[PDB]
């Protein structure tokens, strides 16, 4: 039994709220998950070698967001038998 | 049993709600997974070499946003019998 | 029984509402999943080979976003028997 | 039993809702997967080699958005027997 | 029974709420989950070198936001038999 | 010998608004007087002029 | 010789105003003056002149 | 020999402004002067003049 | 010979404003003066010039 | 030969303002002054001139 009222007035509200549940807000919020960001470098002379044999090389700049549910996760996965 | 009411007013508004259920708002909101940004290099001579065999080699910039539900995730993955 | 009500106005609203369930609003939200973003280089010489036999090579600049509900997901997979 | 009404006003609204569910809205969001955003170089001399013997290589800026229910999703697979 | 009233006022407001439940506000937040951020380095000379036989190997930089629900989450993962 | 390749350049621009009123209620009773209460998005490069207003909202003028 | 390769630049711009109004109740009664109570976005790159006003908003202006 | 390669620049930028009014009652009554409750987003470069007001919100101006 | 890889710059920036307003009461009543009681992001770069305002915000100017 | 190599710069910059306001209740009766109680995010870079305000919140300027 909730009740709202207002009388002679020159401006009136009258809200009246039986029950209530709020909500969730994101306003001008940031998430990261896995990122990189602002990798810089200088070098004069590079070199990057990669000799993989059977098995699982992951190199340079990387980001990941993995979500598995019923498996084996990962970044470089290697197997045998 | 809720109730508004407003009366001899010159601007009156009236509001009654029984039951509410507010929801989710993302009002000018960023999410970001898996992502690089701003990567920059300066190098007068750069080599890259790579000799894969039977495997599995990932090199580079790379952002990946994964979700496996019922198998294996991987970024490089490799196997044998 | 929700009731609203206004009377002898010169500008009156009545709103009554049973039951309310909001719902989502996204209002100028942004979202990134597997990007790269602004990867510069200066680099007077370059060079990038790859010599693969049998197996998988990615390289450069790569953004995945791959959802696998039931099998293996990767980005580079390699298998013999 | 929800209820409105105005009386004796020079300008009313009475509006009554018995159950309400409201929906999803996207007011100027955006959303990007797998994506590849200003990648700005400067090499004064390039060079890119790739010798694929048997197997798969994928090189150079590449996006996917890959979504695979029932199999096995990949950049680059390779299989042998 | 809960109850609110204005009487005889310029401006008034009346706000009667019979229960009220709360909800979450992420106003400005930030989160931050597998990131790596300003990575700057200056190397007159760079060498780096990989020789991967059946293993799993993971280089550069990595960022890596990885749940997994029943299974081995890993960044780099060898197995034999 | 300049070279654009590419390049990107946002002079005097506005850019993604959003914006929702969901429900609200309101009531003007204006006299002889602004009232503002709606989106605007105003977007100049130049504006050049002596006693010039260059983006006016919810204005009252009344000069002698 | 100059050199632009992918970049960007930004001036007098205004980026990503997000709003939202949600059951909001609002009662002006305004009387030859100003009221704003909207949204209002302004970019502007070059606004040059004497006794010139750039941007206004809820401006009320009464002179001798 | 200037090189720009990736680069980024902001000047004079406004840039992701979030606002959220929830079941906010207000009731204003203004007389010949000026009320702003809204958002107002405003970003220039250059405004050059003498006696020039180069962003006003909620102004009111009587000279003699 | 300057270079610029990947830099950023921000001169004049106003960047990430959130705001929230739940359930606020509130009634105003202004009689030949100002009331702010909103958000107001304003960036500028460069003002210049005598006896001028640069940013104003709930302002009441009466001069002789 | 400068270098910027991913740099970053800031001068006059207002990032990350936040606020909230719940439940509030407010009444506020201006005669002939300011009242400010709202967010106000002012970024300047150069602001040069004699006697200029740079930036004013509730402000009541009565000179002769």
């Amino acid at each position: 039994g909730v009740v709202a009222a207002a009388e002679k007035t020159k401006q009136g509200v009258a809200e009246a709220a039986g029950k209530t549940k709020e909500g969730v807000l994101y306003v001008g919020s940031k998430t990261k998950e896995g990122v990189v960001h602002g990798v810089a470098t200088v070098a004069e002379k590079t070199k990057e070698q990669v000799t993989n044999v059977g098995g699982a090389v992951v190199t340079g700049v990387t980001a990941v967001a993995q979500k598995t549910v019923e498996g084996a996760g990962s970044i470089a996965a290697a197997t045998g038998f």
